[PDB]
């Protein structure tokens, strides 16, 4: 009814515990979100095009020319690790579980509320907010996947993170066909490559609509809608990472001789010679075994072309890689490709009370070493002289195609079909959760943005928009835009994600790596005298795995 | 049999997860123990004496003087925390859980071994070592609690803590009545003060022997012997500690006033004078409403005179104190009372490798904040002029006695029927786990030693000797000592305590503070290059929990 | 007691023992409390000073109510600025019931 | 308990009541050194911090469920039930030089 | 600070810190709640234990 | 029946000082609103609350 | 539990005394001063009063 509410408010997280090990968790979040009227009724076709940027010779990096489709109907979007854990959830999921199950999902509107803005002009010119009782709010559940599918967590517009702060949804669009073609040069190039924006193949035009596609449900004051409950069928993530590389898989050589004393310079030795040693190389012709020439069962990461960009028909992009590298070698200093770096706002992590319009970023530096170190790799030849000549080896201080700047390892590529790798890990709390599979015939093996990918289908996203609400002067035979009355929004989003996951054991003597805080990450969890609050990144992979 | 074994070697713990969030700890342990046979047969009285030592004024403290019963046998205690848990599990334990139940305890000896030494005296003087299979070990299980109680820990002599490595039993004795008195002094005391050890009260006099109360067992080389199980009934020890003073209990006042800008210096203010405010004290003549006189439910902890020797029947000793202090206030430089001080040796944490005859010591400072800080206290008159006169208030600075090293909190006690107090916590690896009751009328209302006591009765202690192995020339009438052959013994120990623990929950936004390996303590749980290994102490009760 | 007039022995004395016996508190009305939560410690106190009934295992839920916000037209999460609502308060009739 | 405030329901039944504004304590850590008029010196007066093993922040959204009321709504509590010891409202008067 | 600042006003301490929230509490744990004057002299000079 | 405390002592710990709570104060033929005693508690409150 | 003992007497009598042969700074076991080193048995840690 009018006066009757339609919902109940719910941010809790339980944990309930079966037998043999798992636990169940339930996560639900709840949010209050503010909906304005659209800017236009119509569709529209844009192209962007920031042609006097990459005039200039050598930023043909900072590409931007594209088309797409903008409509009036906006998305509420909620695949976001942030939604649904605080950090002391978090640390609990993170110390204590080992592997997690992704189960199902559901979400609902309850409590529309919709008022008008009269703004009776006076010399303090006041607006009057009242409420329409008879004003329609629009929400269209796409169930089958019709629309394009487009995750909001890429580019850091989500739902908000914090429960009791009001959020808003994202402005729906998606990608038209266009062609383009940029030749790349560098800077001190005599004349100008071509920079030609083609225009649209008649044989790929995809227009959607909503109307159309969806049915559409009219919700008033007294109405409620919710989506059913989604069932996941996925492959578990787990929640720790491995360190050995292909130097540390099986049986170390046997030692003749180990230290008398205690010191970080008394060092064992085996007491045999290089040409001497028994086991099993891949060398032909050579009878040195030793430990970069033993024979490994297969290979664990690969080397991939990094900084390496591919143009097709659309535009030049970044080659995805995999795994990249971090740890012992490699800081804030020492620049690497493969690792993310997030960017997000005031709604997502960064100080509430900030100044400016500048983000907040981070590089998130995995713990898994599935990793290359470039500036240690070399070919030889294969006559393998071992004092090595100088016209025998590459080395990465080589110049390729006379370029001082340019090794062999930018072009490098070892994958192979010896090669193990693993899985992306979770990033709290930015982080996508799940990712639908491409509808192709032969499908990737992993995904660089989510740790979960739903395989046959997905939950449908979620569509709102506030009804038109137009005035006694309204014509559609003349070509000036619709009048309406401004109107907004509020209503209550409610959802509820359940996981399964196995609680961690015991294997080794020592203790293991965890979560916890101190004094320097103190004041990162309370709010600040005036409200300020933020959210630091937390690692996912803690404990250790062997993987041989 | 001869050549069959009667046992098997388990040092495994498992993790049961039952419903409801209950998991079922089982920790076994196996020991190697060696045994030779006793010095002397027969028992003995000895009065130990150190009075030169407290002949010199002002050292009272190091008095020694007491009577016991030398007994020929050894006592297998496995009564300490060390003994079941390494670090991993004690880890996951700590990190996970919240309460701790204790629920029953075994333990057996098989594959006993009994060998003569028969020294072939050469030039290089041999010794060969030969199994006797005739051979006997008496064992004795004190099921009925006959013998006195004598728990190991306290002295540091229990089994080792690493399962790799044999251990030693520990000799028993027990104390004797005795009766001495000792008048304290000072350096600088004109004349000797009575320094007298008057001897034995015959109302008094105990004389216990194994072999009229226990039933013993022989065991030959085919022989196993087989405690049952017993179970425990016991209150749940917690592993959260808490954090509420008196000074943080109820409601906080309102502010009438709270800060525009963010900064360490922008403070709150109570907008109300002190004597216009509205609330209950206990000053009937005072109108003050402050946060240090404001009405509070009860108090938490309670002031001990520190450093109190008192005398009784047999000589001066410590009182004993429940809770000490420790935090921001005291520190290694800052000595407090209360908190315990641990020595040990290298079969219980310290360096295998080490040199010297030194033990390692630590001070062990609890998270509880349920101590005092004495040097902030102060009485004062009951009239209650609020810029304090000089001969109104009693400060730690004004001497006592006339002696100015001496305040009034030495000899202040404010323990009441208002007083809350904390059970004692685990110390990882060399506390006690469980204590018996005092077998008085009115029954204390803590431990200071153990987090566990066992009421109405505790596992009985578990005896162990070699059987006397007699040569051919034996006369009892002669007053000489009896002639036997070198003999000693080799049996294996295995023991099974089964806990019940319950999982910790999250309730707050922030995460919890948890035990963790960094770089810091990261070579003390890895064996060195020789072989040593150390246990370094590990804090139980991590998680903070609300008073009230 | 340390050469201070203002002060005797009986601010320092404590005589509580085992053979100390008392009374609980008395009610006060009209602003005393009626009931009080027991502390969560393993040693609990024998008495409170400031309500005569103290529910040992668990004790009435506490009561919150709030309004919900109201928000206008023009709202920016983005933005560091306050929320701007509209000024709203509310009315409601408690009513409770206590058995003795 | 905000009888210890003085900040419960009014005690009139015919008279309009407000309710109080929610706070609790959080953790911090100061010393004071106690003097008297006519010290040589300043004592020791020292707030330090917080202490980051005893961090607590409660909100109300992530712990309890929210009822949302509009005007035709009605929220009720169900019924508590206490287990306590009887208050007693008769006094001694009997010290120690009156018994026997 | 600027208070316990002069020596002597020690007993005068208000440093502490609070956490503010939104939310306000309905509190009815006092005796004047529940009874008027004429039913507490009802129960006060009648009964002998509650 | 009843014991002696230390009063107006006031007692410090990790947060600051405090008073200790006692259980019984003193009240009747010696003591008045003159004689100030120690035990007694003492309520403020407003025009809403008597 | 008493202390260990690592010197017994050799001959009757009320003056033949026993001795514990450890320094008394250089001694095993659970006291609650947290700056001594000294393990006698005034300072050694008991269950209760």
């Amino acid at each position: 009814g009018v006066g009757i509410s339609t919902g109940t408010f719910n941010n809790q997280t339980e944990f309930k515990f079966l037998e043999n090990g798992w636990v169940e968790i339930t996560a639900n979040s709840s949010r209050l979100v503010h909906l304005n009227m659209p800017e236009s009724e119509n569709y529209r076709r844009v192209v962007v095009n920031n042609m006097d940027k990459t005039a200039v010779n050598g930023n043909m990096a900072l590409d931007d020319i594209h088309a797409q489709i903008v409509t009036p109907w906006s998305l509420v979007d909620a695949n976001a690790w942030g939604v649904w854990f605080n950090p002391g959830d978090w640390q609990l999921i993170v110390n204590t579980m080992s592997e997690l199950h992704l189960v199902s999902f559901e979400q609902e509107i309850f409590n529309v509320v919709l008022k008008t803005v009269s703004e009776s002009a006076t010399q303090p010119p006041t607006k009057v907010y009242n409420n329409d009782l008879t004003a329609s709010l629009m929400v269209a559940l796409d169930s089958n996947n019709t629309m394009p599918f487009t995750p909001a967590a890429m580019r850091s517009e989500t739902l908000g993170f914090y429960p009791w702060k009001p959020t808003i949804p994202t402005p729906w669009r998606y990608y038209f066909q266009w062609d383009r073609t940029l030749i790349p040069s560098h800077t001190g190039t005599s004349g100008t490559p071509t920079n030609i924006y083609h225009g649209t193949d008649p044989d790929d035009v995809q227009f959607y609509t909503i109307e159309n596609s969806v049915p559409v449900h009219l919700l008033r004051t007294g109405d409620e809608f919710a989506t059913g409950t989604f069932f996941f069928d996925c492959k578990p993530c787990r929640l720790t990472h491995t360190w050995q590389t292909n130097r540390a898989l099986g049986l170390p050589p046997f030692l003749n001789s180990l230290p008398q004393s205690e010191g970080a310079t008394n060092f064992g030795d085996i007491g045999v010679q290089q040409d001497k040693r028994r086991g099993v190389t891949q060398m032909g012709n050579t009878n040195y075994i030793t430990e970069a020439t033993i024979m490994r069962p297969a290979e664990v990461g690969y080397s991939a072309p990094y900084y390496s960009f591919e143009a097709s028909t659309q535009g030049p992009f970044k080659t995805p890689i995999a795994a990249g590298r971090g740890g012992a070698q490699t800081d804030e200093n020492q620049a690497a490709d493969g690792n993310p770096r997030y960017a997000f706002g005031r709604q997502h992590g960064q100080k509430t009370t900030t100044t400016g319009e500048t983000p907040e970023r981070f590089t998130y530096i995995a713990h898994q070493d599935t990793g290359r170190y470039p500036e240690g790799d070399w070919i030889q030849n294969i006559n393998f002289n071992l004092p090595v000549t100088n016209d025998n080896v590459l080395l990465p201080t080589d110049p390729i195609g006379g370029k001082t700047g340019i090794n062999y390892t930018n072009i490098f590529n070892t994958y192979g079909p010896l090669t193990a790798l693993n899985n992306v890990p979770p990033v709290y709390p930015n982080g996508q959760i799940w990712d639908k599979e491409f509808d192709t015939d032969l499908k990737p093996r992993l995904h660089v943005n989510a740790p979960f990918v739903c395989q046959n289908n997905c939950p449908g996203q979620l569509f709102v928009k506030v009804a038109p609400n137009l005035t006694n002067e309204y014509d559609p035979d003349a070509s000036a835009n619709m009048s309406r009355i401004v109107t907004y929004s509020d209503f209550w989003w409610k959802g509820k994600l359940v996981f399964k996951a196995k609680l961690r054991a015991s294997h080794t003597w020592n203790p293991i790596q965890q979560m916890s805080i101190n004094v320097d990450n103190q004041f990162n969890y309370v709010p600040s005298n005036i409200g300020g609050m933020k959210i630091v990144y937390e690692k996912s992979q803690l404990a250790p795995r062997k993987l041989y």
